[PDB]
DNA sequence: TTGAATCCTTCCCCC
DNA sequence: GGGGGAAGGATTC
């Protein structure tokens, strides 16, 4: 049948900061995006496995990061530059095999499924390009093989960082009953919750429980999803894939309601939104609003048309108007979404 | 306590 | 009964 080769770049940001600047390997790096709310507000983008070692990942806010780690390199986000670096690397890639997919800024999918005989060639081929991607642009990164996408993805999580590990049918048979549930891929502990609540804690004891009864609890998708991963029968095609939306979004000094004190950041975020659609046409447009105790409410309009930036300001300020007036609490996030392209 | 981008589920129109 | 689609919330990486 087929073998998917799944590339992983190991923490990223904070390694492409260590690529920029050199003197930084071996010390901590945590790169992270502060929000003006105040000093060290914000929280960690990522880190780098020193620093890491100690607690200190992404997720935790910067202000427990330096009651951590007050002595590592703290360094702000800069996403347009791990962009281009991601760019060149992916690229690289391609040259491998055109069927190539890009699950997001650092993960990417090929289907060497032609370009290999056996998983001891694709284990060739993987060190052939953690090598080339290293000489190239000098990052390390971690490269799961399987016979799907899914497991291609969890040889690597098993992996990290800079490893490199095949998944073979028997590894599949044992990991199916052996392998934790919240563990595999598309499973938030949200999931991972009601599944284990459910009786399923190992991915293959979805095999037990009766269909509709799964389809009630996690939604028909997750369902069929979960008893193909079980029952061997997961097979997806390893597609290029294509932006579906752009956006931004920002936090603001102060929490607020005052229509006109939001705005300015409404706008600002409109604004940014544009120069990223860069050449494409939307046809939809939401307004995301995140509440002062971080919940989020959204409003949108889908148009017949194309959106003028000028039309887009316009629509916005309605959006937010109904925001206002549906809810009732504080603003302390808000933004903008561009879809449905031309 | 920072974004971004893609699903899950109502719901309204109408053959 | 169900094709076709827009809205807002849910969930995931
Ligand atoms: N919780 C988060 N908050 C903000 N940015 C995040 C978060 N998680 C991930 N990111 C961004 C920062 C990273 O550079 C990139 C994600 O990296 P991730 O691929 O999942 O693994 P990584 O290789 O950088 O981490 P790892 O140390 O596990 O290998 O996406
Ligand atoms: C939205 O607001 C916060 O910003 C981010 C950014 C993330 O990745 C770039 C992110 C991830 C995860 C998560 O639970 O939260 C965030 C958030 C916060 C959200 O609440 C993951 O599991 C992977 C990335
Ligand atoms: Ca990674
Ligand atoms: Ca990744
Ligand atoms: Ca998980």
């Amino acid at each position: 049948h087929m073998i998917v080769l799944f590339v992983d770049f190991d923490y990223f940001y904070a390694q492409v900061e260590e690529v920029l600047n050199p003197s930084l390997k071996g010390k901590p790096v945590v790169v992270c995006v502060f929000s003006g709310r105040f000093e060290d507000s914000g929280a960690v983008a990522t880190a780098n496995y020193e620093a890491r070692k100690f607690g200190v990942k992404a997720g935790i806010p910067i202000v427990e990061a330096k009651k951590i780690l007050p002595n590592a390199v703290y360094l702000p986000m800069r996403k347009e530059v791990y962009q281009q670096v991601s760019s060149r690397i992916m690229n690289l890639l391609r040259e491998y095999s055109e069927k190539i997919e890009i699950a997001s800024i650092d993960e990417a999918y090929l289907d060497i499924s032609d370009k290999v005989r056996d998983y001891r060639e694709a284990y060739n081929l993987g060190l052939e390009i953690k090598n080339k991607i290293l000489e190239k642009e000098k990052i390390t990164v971690t490269v799961g093989i399987s016979k799907n996408k899914v497991f291609a993805k969890i040889a690597a999580d098993m992996a990290k960082p800079n490893g490199i590990k095949v998944i073979d049918d028997e590894e599949v048979k044992r990991l199916i009953r052996e392998l934790d549930i919240a563990d595999v891929p598309g499973i938030g502990n949200i999931t991972a919750e009601k599944l284990k609540k459910l009786g399923i804690n190992k991915l293959v004891d979805t095999l037990s429980i009766e269909f509709d009864k799964l389809k009630g609890m996690i939604g028909e998708a997750k369902a069929k999803y979960l008893i193909s991963l079980a029952r061997d029968e997961y097979n997806e095609p390893i597609r290029t894939r294509v932006r579906k939306s752009i956006g931004r979004i920002v936090t603001m000094k102060r929490n607020s309601r005052n229509l006109e004190e939001i705005k300015p950041y409404l706008f600002r975020a409109i604004e940014e939104s544009y120069y990223k659609l860069d050449k494409r046409i939307p046809k939809a447009i939401h307004v995301v609003a995140v509440t002062e105790d971080l919940d989020i409410v959204s409003r949108g309009r889908t148009f017949p048309h194309g959106i003028s930036k000028e039309t887009a300001y316009s629509e916005s300020v309605k959006l937010l108007q109904k925001i206002l007036e549906e809810d009732e609490r504080k603003i302390r996030r808000i933004g903008v979404r561009f879809s449905k392209f031309i």
